[PDB]
C-alpha cells in the first residue's frame, strides 16, 4: 500500500493509477510505430484502414474478456501521417488514445491540426512532456486545451528512482516536469519514469514505486523498449518470446504499476493475457489487505 | 529485502535461498508424473531411457544458458517404480531431487529400497513433510540420514498465509511441520506453502514472504497444478496457457521466492525463458537493495 493517496484518473471512462490491486492495469498498444507493416507510406500517412480496423476491434474484444481497458499508443513520423491516424482513431474506437512520436515538431504540428476540440480535450494524451521540453511544446499544448499528458520523468542525470522526485519536482533552478506540465494546463498526469532496456526495468519500477508512494500520481513504463530488439530471445519464435515478454511486461505490474506500453498491438492477444493473470492474483491479495476494488470489471472475476 | 538472515543452502552444489537477487531461481521440471507417456509402465518403473536422458540432457543445457540451477522432481506411484526412477536417476544426471509421491507409503517404501548412502544423503530432498506425517515415516527419513526436505504447508485447513505460518512453526498442541522435520534429523528446509489455485498463488507468495521475513527458509511453490486445471486459459492455446502459466510461475520470483516446481520437465525450455527473464530484472535492483550477487551464473550476466 502507498502512503499517499492515489490519483484515480478517468480517462474517458478509463480508470488509470489508484492502490494495487483496486483498479486493473491499463494496456497500451502502439499502431502505426516505424515499420509497422500496416502503413505503405509513414510521410503521408497511407495505411490498412481495414487492418487497423481489426487491431482495435481485437482490442476492445480482449478489453472485453480481461476487463483491461485500453489506451491507444499512436505513432507518427510526419505531421500528415500523424494527423490522419489520430483522425483515424477518433472514429474507429472510443478508446483515448496517445499523441506520439519520436520528435516533438510532428506532435506540435498534429495538435494545430486537430484544434482545440473538445473530443480532442478528453481522449488525446500528450505522450510526453519529457526533459528537453519546449515551450513551444508547451504553447501547442495549451492551444489545443488538452487536460492529460505522460509525464516522461526520465533522465540519464536522473538514473536512480529517488531522482524522479527532482525531475518532477525541480531542482536548482531547474523548473520541474509537473511544474512546466501545469503552465501548459494540464491536470492530469500519467508519470512514466522510462526504460532503456529489459535489466533497467526494475530500477523504473522502484521509480514507479517512489512517484506513487510520495506522490500518488498513476505510474507505468514502456517495458516493450528493449524487448522487440532481443534477437537472442525473439528469433528463439513461440512461445520463447512471448514468454520472456511476459515476464519483462508483468513485472511492473507485479510491484504496483498502473499501465504498460506493451508495444505493436499484434501481440495484444498474448499480452492480454499474461497481465490480466497477474492483476487477478494481486487483487486476490485485497481479501488480505482489505483493499476493496474499484470496479466489478477486473480480471479476477472475469478470466477463471 | 527480508528482515531475517536467509539460509543460503549449498544442495550438493545447487545454491539455493538467499536475498533477492543474491541467487537465481532454482528450477524443479516433473518426471515420470501421472500420465508422463515416457512411462509404458507406471507400476513397475518402465519407462523410455533415452527420452528421459533427453529430458535431463535438455535441463542441463537450458541451465548451462540461464545460470538457473536445476532439482529433478522425481515422482512414482509405486515402491518399485520410484526406487527405479531413483536409481536412473543418480546414475544419469548429476543433480538434486526431489523423492515425490502423493502416497507417503511408497516415498517411504522407496527410501528403505534406498538405505544408507552418502550420495543419497547429499542429492535425494524429501518432498515432502506435510501434515499427515507419521513416526513411521520420520524415522525412515532419519534411517536414510536425510538433510534437506520440502516442509509443504498445502492443507484446506490452512488457506489464509498465518494459517500456513502456524502449520509450519506450530501452534497450540500441534509442534509444527519444521519441529517434525528437526525430529526426522533434518536440517534444510525448502518451504513450500502450496498453491490451491491460481488466483490464491499470491497468498502463496504472501506465505513465502512471511517464511523469509521471520525464519530465513529458502520459500518456493509449485503452481503447475492450479494452471493445468485453468480449464478457461488451457482452452485457449499456445502461446496464451505459456504466457499465463509464466506469469504464475515468475509471479512469486517478483515478490522474492528462492525456487518454482514449474510442472512437467517438457515445458523447461519456455519456464527458463520467463523466469531467467525476472531473475534478470531483480538482480539489476540489487544496488537499491543493497545485495550482492552470491554467483557470476546468473540470468543478468547470460542471456542478453
Ligand atoms: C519509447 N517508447 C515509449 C516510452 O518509453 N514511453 C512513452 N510514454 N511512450 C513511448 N512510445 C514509444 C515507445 C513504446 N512503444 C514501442 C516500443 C518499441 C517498439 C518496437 O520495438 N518496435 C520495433 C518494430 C516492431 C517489431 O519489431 O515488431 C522497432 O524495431 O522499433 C514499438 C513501440
Ligand atoms: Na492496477
Ligand atoms: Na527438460
Amino acid at each position: 500500500k502507498f502512503t499517499a493517496q492515489q490519483h484515480v484518473y478517468d480517462i474517458n471512462g478509463v480508470k488509470v493509477g489508484g492502490q494495487p490491486g483496486e483498479y486493473p492495469t491499463v494496456l497500451i498498444g502502439s499502431i502505426f510505430y516505424r515499420g509497422h507493416k500496416i502503413v505503405s507510406d509513414g510521410q503521408k500517412g497511407i495505411f490498412d484502414k481495414d487492418a487497423a480496423k481489426a487491431l482495435l476491434d481485437q482490442e476492445a474484444e480482449l478489453s472485453a474478456e480481461t476487463g483491461n481497458p485500453f489506451i491507444i499508443d499512436v505513432l507518427g513520423e510526419s505531421v500528415e501521417a500523424l494527423t490522419k491516424y489520430v483522425e483515424f482513431i477518433l472514429e474507429n474506437t472510443t478508446a483515448p488514445f496517445l499523441l506520439d512520436s519520436i520528435s516533438p515538431d510532428v506532435r506540435v504540428g498534429a495538435l494545430k491540426n486537430l484544434g482545440k476540440d473538445p473530443e480532442i480535450q478528453k481522449r488525446l494524451i500528450y505522450n510526453s512532456i519529457e526533459e528537453h521540453y519546449t515551450e513551444e511544446e508547451l504553447a501547442a499544448i495549451k492551444e489545443a486545451g488538452l487536460k492529460t499528458a505522460v509525464i516522461l520523468a526520465f533522465s540519464k542525470k536522473a538514473l536512480k528512482p529517488n531522482a524522479r522526485i527532482d525531475l518532477l519536482q525541480g531542482k536548482d533552478d531547474k523548473e520541474g516536469l509537473i511544474a512546466a506540465a501545469k503552465r501548459a494546463g494540464i491536470e492530469q498526469f500519467l508519470v512514466d519514469p522510462g526504460v532503456l532496456d529489459v535489466a533497467s526495468n526494475s530500477w523504473t519500477t522502484e521509480a514507479i514505486n517512489v512517484v506513487k508512494e510520495q506522490f500518488g500520481y498513476p505510474g507505468g513504463c514502456a517495458p516493450s523498449n528493449a524487448v522487440y530488439l532481443w534477437k537472442k530471445m525473439r528469433s528463439k519464435g513461440t512461445p520463447f518470446f512471448e514468454v520472456a515478454g511476459a515476464a519483462v511486461f508483468t513485472y511492473p505490474i507485479t510491484q504496483g504499476a498502473d499501465f504498460i506500453l506493451y508495444g505493436p498491438m499484434m501481440n495484444a492477444p498474448w499480452v492480454y493475457r499474461a497481465i490480466a493473470t497477474t492483476d487477478a492474483m494481486i487483487a486476490y491479495n485485497n481479501k488480505l489487505t482489505g483493499v476493496k476494488m474499484g470496479t466489478t470489471e477486473h480480471p479476477l472475476l472475469k478470466i477463471f
